[PDB]
C-alpha cells in the first residue's frame, strides 16, 4: 500500500518518513 495522504490533499508517497514529513505541514508544527 502506498502511503498517500487523505486530508482533500492526496499526495502519495513511497516513503512514510516522506509522508510523516508531509504531514507535518499540516499538523506537528505551526
Ligand atoms: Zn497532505
Amino acid at each position: 500500500r502506498p502511503f498517500l495522504c487523505t486530508w482533500a490533499c492526496g499526495k502519495r508517497f513511497t516513503r512514510s518518513d516522506e509522508l510523516q514529513r508531509h504531514k507535518r505541514t499540516h499538523t506537528g508544527e505551526k
